[PDB]
C-alpha cells in the first residue's frame, strides 16, 4: 500500500517506503545493518535496520521472530521501541526482508563521559532513567544481560534509552557460568556504570576473564559464609576456600568525595550475593533519587509470552509467525 523505492546502501538493495528520506549508513554486522533517515510523515530522524538474511536457517528465523516480538513489546520512554516495521512483500509467499524503524539517538554513554567525571546531579538523572527502564524490562520477566555504556543511548536533552569490553560490567555469577542467575545481574551492571560516571574511570577493567574476577573480589571481598552455603559446585566451592581471605572494602573510602547517598546505593548494588542485591524497583525509592522519583510514573510492562523460546519449528513456521507480527503492527501515537 505504501509506495516503495529502491536504493543502493551498504552492499545491498534497500527497499523502503517513500516516507523515509535521505537514507545514510551508520553501521553493519552479522545480524543487520542500520541507516539513518528522515521520516517525512512524523518529522523525526529515524534509524532503519534491515535484518541480514532473516530466514536463511531455522536459527536465523527464530532470531528474527525473537527480535521483532521483543521490540514490539517494549513501550516505555527509557527503552528502545518500534516506530515502524515493514516489508516490501505483498504476501507471505514473497516475504523475505524485514525492516525495523526506531527514533534516531545521537550518542551513547561513552560519548558523554569521555573519561571525565559527571556531576552528581547528572548521575542521579542518568541512573534514575536506567533503573526506570530496568523496572519495566524486569516486570516483563526479561533479563537484559548485557548492560554497558554502549548499550545506553542518550539524546541532547539527556533523555536515555536502554538498547538491544562487555566483561567489565558483567555480574560475577555470569562470569562463573552459574545456571540460575536472576534479574539482579543487571543491577550489578548499573552499579558498575554508576561508579564509572562518578569517577570517570572503569570500576573493574579486567584484562581477561580471570583478571576480571580478581578485580571484583579485591573490592567486594571474598565470599562470606552465608554465600558459600549456596554454591552447589564442589570445584568452585573448594577453590574459593583455598583463596586468601580479603576484606570487603568500605565504599565510602573508595569513592571519596561522592554523595553519601550515592555511596550507600552502590553498596546495595555491588553485593557479591545476588539474592541480597537491591532490585530496580527498590533502587528507584532510594533517597538518592529523591528529586526524580515519582511512583505514579514508573510503569511496568504487560506480560510477555516467551514460550516460543522453548519451541523447535521449521523455517516456514517461524517465517509465517514473523509475517503475522509484521501485519499486526500498530504504530505508536
Ligand atoms: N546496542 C545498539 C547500538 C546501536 C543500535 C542502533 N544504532 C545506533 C543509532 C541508534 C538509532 C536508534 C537508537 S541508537 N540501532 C539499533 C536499532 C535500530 C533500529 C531498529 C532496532 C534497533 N539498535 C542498536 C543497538
Ligand atoms: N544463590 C546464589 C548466589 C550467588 C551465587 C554465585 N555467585 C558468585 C559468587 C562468586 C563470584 C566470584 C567468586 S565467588 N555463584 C554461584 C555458583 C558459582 C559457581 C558454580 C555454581 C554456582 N552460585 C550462587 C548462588
Amino acid at each position: 500500500r505504501p509506495t516503495f523505492y529502491r536504493q543502493e546502501l551498504n552492499k545491498t538493495i534497500w527497499e523502503v517506503p517513500e516516507r523515509y528520506q535521505n537514507l545514510s549508513p551508520v553501521g553493519s554486522g552479522a545480524y543487520g545493518s542500520v541507516c539513518a533517515a528522515f521520516d517525512t510523515k512524523t518529522g523525526l530522524r529515524v534509524a532503519v535496520k534491515k535484518l541480514s538474511r532473516p530466514f536463511q536457517s531455522i536459527i536465523h528465523a527464530k532470531r528474527t521472530y525473537r527480535e521483532l516480538r521483543l521490540l514490539k513489546h517494549m513501550k516505555h520512554e527509557n527503552v528502545i521501541g518500534l516506530l515502524d516495521v515493514f516489508t516490501p512483500a505483498r504476501s507471505l509467499e514473497e516475504f523475505n526482508d524485514v525492516y525495523l524503524v526506531t527514533h534516531l539517538m545521537g550518542a551513547d554513554l561513552n560519548n558523554i563521559v569521555k573519561c571525565q567525571k559527571l556531576t552528581d546531579d547528572h548521575v542521579q538523572f542518568l541512573i534514575y532513567q536506567i533503573l526506570r527502564g530496568l523496572k519495566y524490562i524486569h516486570s516483563a520477566d526479561i533479563i537484559h544481560r548485557d548492560l554497558k555504556p554502549s548499550n545506553l543511548a542518550v539524546n541532547e536533552d539527556c533523555e536515555l534509552k536502554i538498547l538491544d569490553a562487555t566483561r567489565w560490567y558483567r555480574a560475577p555469577e555470569i562470569m562463573l557460568n552459574w545456571m540460575h542467575y536472576n534479574q539482579t545481574v543487571d543491577i550489578w551492571s548499573v552499579g558498575c556504570i554508576m561508579a564509572e560516571l562518578l569517577t570517570g574511570r572503569t570500576l573493574f577493567p579486567g584484562t581477561d576473564h580471570i583478571d576480571q574476577l580478581k578485580l571484583i573480589l579485591r573490592l567486594v571481598g571474598t565470599p562470606g559464609a552465608e554465600l558459600l552455603k549456596k554454591i552447589s559446585s564442589e570445584s568452585a566451592r573448594n577453590y574459593i576456600q583455598s583463596l586468601t581471605q580479603m576484606p570487603k572494602m568500605n565504599f565510602a573510602n573508595v569513592f571519596i568525595g561522592a554523595n553519601p547517598l550515592a555511596v550507600d546505593l552502590l553498596e546495595k548494588m555491588l553485593v557479591l550475593d545476588s539474592d541480597k542485591r537491591i532490585t530496580a524497583a527498590q533502587a528507584l525509592a532510594h533517597a538518592y533519587f529523591a528529586q526524580y522519583h515519582d511512583p505514579d510514573d514508573e510503569p511496568v510492562a504487560d506480560p510477555y509470552d516467551q514460550s516460543f523460546e522453548s519451541r523447535d519449528l521449521l523455517i516456514d513456521e517461524w517465517k509465517s509467525l514473523t509475517y503475522d507480527e509484521v501485519i499486526s503492527f500498530v504504530p505508536p501515537p
